[PDB]
């Protein structure tokens, strides 16, 4: 009075074709590849329904995954047959290798179909060379800082004004390519001024790549705003402008 047995995703019959079994019939089943090896029986009970033993087939375990150095392993389900793991690298590190692995049948057991990846520090190009100066460094990777310094004269006395941020650091925008945080500073002669900047204004006087002491600069505010302060300023020592205007 029993119908054909259920068709288990984890088990198969040891000796496979029929559609009618009397009550009390026992059939010999086997756990499929990737499950811990076991032979068992399914029985046709008095009410014409089949019963199999509890937790008969357990999925085989793959080796314990570890977090890469400077990275993390993500176990989304478990570390058994059919499951997958993904890897990510931490901030300032980039992945080399496979970003995922799956627990698959390997010979007479189970194994990860890929090796764990490396999370290496994002590298940087040598920082820029600047005329009349250089950077101090103890090979550049994410986070490293470099400070620039102007050359002194042959007697160790100040010869240039260091203009801008003296320090820059290796960073990244995409998490793959390393970029320096900003531009390097400049080493300007003591009787010179660098071109001045006023937001939402243009220079109407002669533009210069570099200005000399007492040189004048005239600014014009763009259409929409206008002068606050004097429009004319003059080059002072130590890269200063006297007086120091605005466009609001």
């Amino acid at each position: 009075q029993c119908p054909a047995p259920p068709l288990f995703p984890y088990a198969k019959p040891i000796n496979p074709d029929e559609s009618t079994f009397p009550v009390g019939t026992s059939l010999k089943y086997e756990c499929r590849p990737g499950y811990i090896k076991r032979q068992f029986s399914i029985t046709c009970e008095v009410n014409s329904v089949w019963t199999s033993p509890q937790d008969v087939c357990i999925r085989k375990q793959c080796e314990t995954p570890l977090d890469p150095q400077n990275g993390i392993v993500h176990v989304n389900t478990d570390i058994r047959f059919g499951s997958s793991i993904t890897y990510t690298c931490n901030e300032g590190y980039r992945l080399i290798g496979s970003s995922s692995a799956m627990c698959i049948i390997s010979d007479q057991s189970v194994a990860w179909d890929a090796e764990a990846p490396i999370c290496e520090s994002i590298p940087c190009e040598i920082p820029p060379s600047i005329p009349n100066g250089d950077f101090f460094s103890p090979d550049f990777h994410y986070g490293m800082v470099v400070t620039y310094q102007c050359n002194t004269d042959a007697r160790g006395k100040k010869l240039f004004n260091l203009v801008g941020e003296p320090s820059i650091h290796c960073t990244s925008i995409d998490g793959q390519v390393g970029v320096w945080s900003g531009p390097p500073p400049q080493c300007i002669e003591l009787n010179k001024c660098t071109p001045p900047h006023v937001e939402n204004a243009v220079i109407v006087s002669k533009n210069k790549s570099l200005f000399s002491l007492r040189d004048m600069v005239e600014f014009r505010c763009q259409d929409g705003f206008m002068m606050k302060g004097d429009s004319s300023v003059y080059c002072r020592s130590l890269n200063r402008w006297e007086p120091q205007p605005s466009c609001a």
